[PDB]
């Protein structure tokens, strides 16, 4: 599931947008890159991800139980996406779920403040965990080096011995991680877990940038992922 977050006014003439057929030419390199979908989305005019595709995806694994993923792949120009997923939660899912987060930027660094191993069913994380209501007013310190990692924990309230979903939010806005990410290293054990044991979906942010001919490359390799069997 591969959508690109295409920001209209800003990119260059070099690449060609195809909103009918969801695919970007790229008249640089002579490449054609297809997408699940593409957003039409502008500089001043900024749409919510979350009311779009992702909703569904999201709903479906939450209601399959099914452990899954959303990477955020752009540059230094950053999305308001983990703001506006942590709003998207607060708005749909507080009444069925007791939902935990723990955020942690890998290379670890714990940005919760005032452990990381892999397990057959989970990656379990040793840093700071709250739930998602004691986000108030008085709580910037955002990612926003390495990867950005958030675990949210999804306890069903349906049920009387909940096993948790776990959603992952992955944070990729480093060029130099775009190699690591396409050879799935400390990371490399993360992101293959991620791939091979969790749903995955990627949003890829096309704008501006001087990466912008490798974020589309890189969506090409991760355009062969698989759900987990």
């Amino acid at each position: 599931r591969l959508f690109a977050n295409i920001i209209e006014d800003e990119i260059s003439e070099k690449l060609i947008v195809n909103y009918s057929d969801e695919s970007i030419e790229d008249m640089k390199n002579h490449k054609t890159y297809k997408f699940t979908k593409l957003i039409q989305n502008f500089s001043h005019q900024n749409k919510d991800l979350f009311k779009e595709d992702l909703h569904v995806y999201i709903d479906f694994c939450l209601k399959r139980r099914e452990n899954f993923n959303l990477f955020s792949v752009g540059s230094s120009n950053i999305p308001n996406t983990f703001e506006k997923l942590l709003a998207f939660f607060k708005n749909n899912y507080f009444d069925k779920f007791v939902i935990t987060l723990q955020y942690v930027m890998l290379s670890s660094q714990d940005l919760l403040s005032n452990k990381l191993k892999i397990e057959e069913s989970t990656i379990s994380l040793g840093s700071t965990l709250i739930t998602l209501d004691e986000i108030t007013d008085k709580l910037k310190k955002k990612y926003s080096n390495g990867i950005g990692l958030s675990k949210f924990q999804f306890f069903c309230l349906q049920d009387i011995e909940p096993i948790p979903i776990d959603f992952y939010f992955i944070e990729i806005y480093q060029p130099s991680i775009y190699p690591i990410l396409k050879r799935s290293s400390p990371l490399e054990i993360v992101l293959k877990k991620i791939f091979h044991d969790t749903k995955s979906a990627f949003v890829f942010q096309i704008d501006h940038s001087a990466e912008v001919y490798d974020i589309l490359k890189l969506s090409s390799h991760l355009s062969f992922i698989r759900n987990p069997k």
